[PDB]
């Protein structure tokens, strides 16, 4: 599924991401835009052999099992394919674990490089939330 900006903002809010660990909703929408272009089916292979999955590009080395990443820890206890669903629940639940892991949203390279320190609440402007 390819979400619209406001549609995704609303779904993320309903799943409790607004101000989760102090990160306002715009941060999450911005991260999703630059990680996946709002596409739940996005996948990208990394140089180390792991793969990133879904709207928030969650990595198979640590967070989910894709059956081809040796030494995967599968900390979210889910197959990576679950992160590609039109229903973002599994992605949100896993992301909550990631952002609680110490480095906050810096875990997402696109967030650090393209969202951090910008006016992220532009991402939710005009939305009926
Ligand atoms: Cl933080
Ligand atoms: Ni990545």
């Amino acid at each position: 599924k390819v979400f619209g900006r406001c549609e995704l903002a609303a779904a993320m809010k309903r799943h409790g991401l607004d101000n989760y660990r102090g990160y306002s909703l715009g941060n999450w929408v911005c991260a999703a835009k630059f990680e996946s272009n709002f596409n739940t089916q996005a996948t990208n292979r990394n140089t180390d052999g792991s793969t990133d999955y879904g709207i928030l590009q969650i990595n198979s080395r640590w967070w989910c099992n894709d059956g081809r990443t040796p030494g995967s820890r599968n900390l979210c206890n889910i197959p990576c394919s679950a992160l590609l669903s039109s229903d973002i629940t599994a992605s949100v639940n896993c992301a909550k674990k990631i952002v609680s892991d110490g480095n906050g949203m810096n875990a997402w390279v696109a967030w650090r490089n393209r969202c951090k320190g910008t006016d992220v609440q532009a991402w939710i402007r005009g939305c009926r939330l």
